[PDB]
């Protein structure tokens, strides 16, 4: 093994939210701050009632001023299940290069940061120990996927993904709930790993 | 293994001539027909003295009228060495999709036809048991490589390949004699297989 | 005829199933194995009730364990009718380059392998004499057609083709039943041959 | 022949000057007018000593004021030889669509106007029965060839053609004297027709 | 006027049928042959009830065998009205390069062949003095317009034009009756000429 | 004249420096400050001895701190000669859309700002009445010309222009001294105006 | 600040009408001239009942002959509010390059001409002191935005903007009333400035 | 600061080696292992005597078997100087998005991993506690830069960069020694920081 030509490998992109974990940062924030307008805005954003970015920025503005420590504290509710680790490792076995993405913060989703071969999520701005706003590191997941316009993509996602993300993938798989653009539907992380281990 | 997603695999393209076999069809024809103008034209074509296609068509016109049986007879001088088979099988192990190409005829290079996952060479036209001309199935090897413009390509070739073929590859490897565009140089099929087994 | 410039020729792409043969591998398998869920999944898949790939992989999973010999035997129900041969030979007369495609297996559809100038279908995986799964050699037929994006395409297909395959062709012809995107509709292979002989 | 799908055919483009005719309009004007600066400028333009357009516009300005009729008489020196007609008709038989182009005037090259399937050359401006200037209908022959960028191109040309025109062709043939970009070299129109008749 | 840089000029494309003439070739043939299926098919093709090409080829097959002379006689019902000539000449005045196109035959629309700076229509096949079929010189008018993909286009058309032709134009003008894609609606050729004479 | 369709017009691009004015801002500043390193750097930048941007920024740093008033006073040495105005107005007459560009400052080249239909140059930074640096509004003139990638371009330039600017133009004209890429050479503004007045 | 690399900055494009000013030139002309058909046509054009260009040219034709001075007085109703100036200056502070665009006339919108870094609107034709017609300087706002296809775009617009303009933007913001394609909706210029100030 | 639109920011790409650190991993390894063939291969590779990848893989093969711990220990000679930190933080001030790249290992260059906004380098393969080979995560730095083809790029690099990396950047800055393609040359990191603080 004088070489692993990683750059020539096909890419497995996993949207972390709702595929590797049930944790939903904005619902947790809605609980913590008692502001149900946050979770209402989430619901509106997922249901396509309002434009995604609008809901996101409104929510971001809502939790503004929150303590840094309280914020990072939510990391403890995020966990790399052994099923998730199995999925990633299996994908590597089955010849893929694993890329994990999320709309949420890297600071919250830190356990996954070194799990896959590449990791991208948005970030948080902290002035004087208090939350100020969000660093939007990518426009959306579809646009982000343009980084691999030069290769092939197997995409796995849940209710935080959408058609645009899958219209970039060569093979698209939705988890739990159906998504326009996805080729297959599995019911849960289990079914998904069972599928992935049925490869090559 | 409910699925081998072959279409998402990176592609290993091998130019058969001078990498998997020492057989040179046109030199054999030059010997058989005693026309040294054929081999002279070959030499001129490789050395870039004359434009490749011109030399090729002149040679094609030179062996015109040759017997069908005599023609196909040269197949017996073509052999799938165990080193070659090892190379292909190893490439498949090391995650590639193997594509074999040649400027010569499929009818002569028939043993390799089912070796790799894809096979392309030019063909022969036979009217009344006599050789009439050539079916040019592709313009050149670089242009042919546009079939995989959507993925990555490791290219291995010898003196019948050129810069244009390698300018398409992400990683290019020349065998025996140096080629502009190639990233590496191995000395022989042995060294090449040794390299390939040092992968992933 | 010192040269046939096959690569400059316009391309006639034929979806084998339902144009060159009445044979439907999955229905046949439904008969052999008595698993009617196979033919039900096929029916659902064609009607777009379920996503094509999902139903397909389900069907593959249903026939898992079938004997290799029994599987390859299904080839015996596949035959190159003289009408098909006439169609292909006519297309060659009318200046086309014939490319045969199918979503089904090369192992079953082998008689057609040498009929056209190029042949592509998916393949079968056989571990320990028993059938394990499917090698998907192309993403779909439309995507496959990108191999000839540098020229023109006349596409002929039946119910295993769809809009995506035809939105690539410059001229599209549907066989038997109408397909969104197709320019013309013929009723069967005969009428299609009558059409093709009417060219130039 | 209920249909000729002409638009799907590969394109044979012939640069008229030095391939179908010995006629060189500018040398003729140089003789007619006794201005040898015209033929000198032509020589300079062909040899690439000075920019083509500079020489062309200089020559146009040189013959300015010339009589319309006197101008058009040069047509009488133009003849569609039976060899040329044979070339075109053979190309048609060998499946091509014929496009004739020239840098010179349509008014002079009128006999060729209906020979091929498409015809393009520059034109002449005539106000009050006298030659005023030139209507430049295409930038150059390479740029012109972009009209068929959606298909394949066999290009045949002589010393009024150049690299840019042939860098567009899939197959390039030079007539009489070799040109960078051309794939083949023939010695004359006869040899070229002999070549074309060795096709399919 | 040492130069008219025609190739740099913006292009004014006129769909001849129903803009420069009230003549409708297919209705005329329908009258001549008393076959109302021809005119019914015309109506169906325009209304998009059946695919355009299907209806067209049906009509071509319907009129098959008609006498050559009878066919060409229809030219006599086509006339370059002075209003049309005014339109074209004005367009040249207003800085345009005029290109005339139609789906009908050049043999019929001959008066228009030298009217504009470029002319394209489909053509007719005549074997042994009898009409055999049609040479389709372009796929459609929209596709045809790609010959000018490198510049700007003002497109004018009537009920034989459609949306695809106009989605290529930078400015689209409908005549008589509204068409999806067009920017403007004029009532007749007069109104259009008045519009064009109001330019620059 | 209900409309001037300016956006459909072909574009005439004039590099102001050395075409519309003999004024050279950097030489003037070099005289003013007695720093000959400025003019030496100008010479070096034009001759390609050192990279253009390097020399430019060196000059900018050289002149740093200069008084705002002293800087803008140089406007008084710039004049819209009546020949220049004639050129532009003629270009509009001859169907062009005139765009003026320069590497120098808008603040200096102000008379030209409303001359053509579009105007672009770089600008100056002034903090507390003293010159601080340069706002580079375009990367280079060639890159700038991409704003008109959708149409045609006649480009005219002098010794402050270069090849990259002209490889974008469909027709390029050099003034005074020859530049790689240009099609023509004129000797002065007069000759150029005479050329332009010889159009259409 | 020896350098401002302005060309590398992301672009903030503001559609002036309904974002920076309440001024609606066509309503103003409708009032001035008592032709209510003007404001009716405006309403129809905005609501997409009739094609934008049709309505625009109809309106232009409606106010034809109007006095130049009377026309320009409408400028006096135009004011660069301090909120607007604040918006632009903030955008500059938040790292953007500001481009102001409008469908209306530069002559009316002169106060805004030097506000942003780049300014584009359509223009007016005035022969003999009287309004004749309109110079259309861009096809539409979407097409205009192609000038910055090489970078990123934040677009802010109101009811004179549309989907095409926002489908070009990476981030779209509608002002006052929601527009398909826009990502966010603010209620007024104030809210928008408050948003912009929450950046970086 | 409710939002930082990082994705719309222009990108500053820094090749770490020879810009942010004097550390040269292969030379260090040459010291530790006393194998001077390593440093000889490096020298040959930089000078382009041998193809980069060939020399690289040779070097990898030389250091095969080295202890994992000893390898990772080399990190101790890598340190984020305060000048580097100043550069990155300044780039962020000056509106850039900082992307750190290297051909070397993440394991050695770990201190820089969290310095910029994005970090990419190649990795190490460790089987049974001993070093086996290299994971090539990108083809080369130029190819890597295609991740930001949708925006602008300021590239800073040293002797581990080359022309291909700079022919992608809109503005290129070389450090220490001149590189073909670079626009500017600085002598060391200090002068570069002095340059960067001079922006906007």
């Amino acid at each position: 093994g004088a070489m692993d030509p990683q750059f020539m490998k096909k890419v497995a992109v996993i949207d972390i939210e709702g595929t590797l974990t049930d944790f939903e940062f904005w619902r947790e924030m809605a609980r913590i701050t008692g502001k149900r307008e946050i979770e209402e805005l989430l619901e509106k954003g997922l249901s396509g009632e309002v434009e995604w970015l609008d809901s996101l920025l409104k929510r971001v503005g809502l939790i503004r001023g929150i303590d840094e420590g309280t914020f990072l504290r939510t990391r403890e509710k995020v966990n790399v299940s052994p099923e998730a680790r199995e999925l990633v490792e299996t994908l590597r076995e089955k010849g893929f290069k694993v890329v994990l993405i999320s709309g949420s913060f890297e600071e919250v989703l830190e356990p996954f940061k070194e799990l896959g071969d590449e990791f991208m999520a948005n970030r948080a701005i902290f002035e004087d120990g208090k939350f100020q706003g969000i660093r939007l590191r990518f426009r959306d997941k579809g646009e982000f996927l343009k980084r691999f316009r030069d290769g092939f993509i197997l995409a796995m996602g849940d209710g935080y993904a959408d058609a645009k993300m899958f219209e970039r993938a060569d093979m698209g798989i939705a988890v739990g709930r159906e998504i326009p653009g996805a080729d297959l539907l599995v019911k849960d992380l289990k079914e998904l790993v069972d599928f992935i281990k049925n490869l090559k």
